[PDB]
């Protein structure tokens, strides 16, 4: 049968994304707006800092700014931790460590606003080289593509992953970006915890010629894999 926070998704749901960010105190914001389609992994996104020019490059947030618009084939419905945890939402944490410079620190909340998918994300950054690659801007505006292992945190009620993204630097070389993360349910309901399986993600990354304020589009799809 299907399951509660799966009947949630089963439309178009409109997206919003809020991050109050500190990296070596440059403080900033981002908002984001779009919808997620979950019957095909679909998201269309438009982000905008809204506190003036961005202080780190936009791909470094890209996995900061909603998993929970996997597609899960039907055979792996019953893994599916990030729709069980709706409406209620989850936590979501991360350390970033990008190699040979600083790390991101983030909590996020993801929950539903009514019909709203709400992303609430607080981001602190330290330990950056003030002309490393992130707060010299020498990262390349690319697509992202990954597949990430997700396994689950029986004694946090939750999911935990530690993947790896590698963006390209605009010498030619790689800034590797190590990702660890710890996903924890808000409400006392249940939830799905997982088998080992993967999340394959595509995201291509684009701008707005009319848009005059620092953002990015962006097209992803997102597609669980491996049972």
């Amino acid at each position: 049968m299907v399951s509660k926070g799966e009947e949630l998704f089963t439309g178009v749901v409109p997206i919003l994304v809020e991050l109050d960010g500190d990296v070596n105190g440059h403080k900033f914001s981002v908002s984001g707006e779009g919808e997620g389609d979950a019957t095909y992994g679909k998201l269309t996104l438009k982000f905008i800092c809204t506190t003036g020019k961005l202080p780190v490059p936009w791909p470094t947030l890209v996995t900061t700014l909603v998993q929970c618009f996997a597609r899960y084939p039907d055979h792996m419905k019953q893994h599916d931790f990030f729709k069980s945890a709706m409406p209620e939402g989850y936590v979501q944490e991360r350390t970033i460590f990008f190699k040979d410079d600083g790390n991101y620190k983030t909590r996020a909340e993801v929950k539903f606003e009514g019909d709203t998918l709400v992303n609430r994300i607080e981001l602190k950054g330290i330990d950056f080289k003030e002309d490393g690659n992130i707060l010299g801007h020498k990262l390349e505006y690319n697509a992202i593509s990954d597949n990430v292992y997700i396994t689950a945190d029986k004694q946090k009620n939750g999911i935990k992953a530690n993947f790896k993204i590698r963006h390209n630097i605009e010498d030619g070389s790689v800034q590797l970006a190590d990702h660890y993360q710890q996903n924890t349910p808000i409400g006392d309901g249940p939830v799905l915890l997982p088998d080992n399986h993967y999340l394959s993600t595509q995201a291509a990354l684009s701008k707005d010629p009319n848009e005059k304020r620092d953002h990015m589009v962006l097209l992803e799809f997102v597609t669980a894999a491996g049972i």
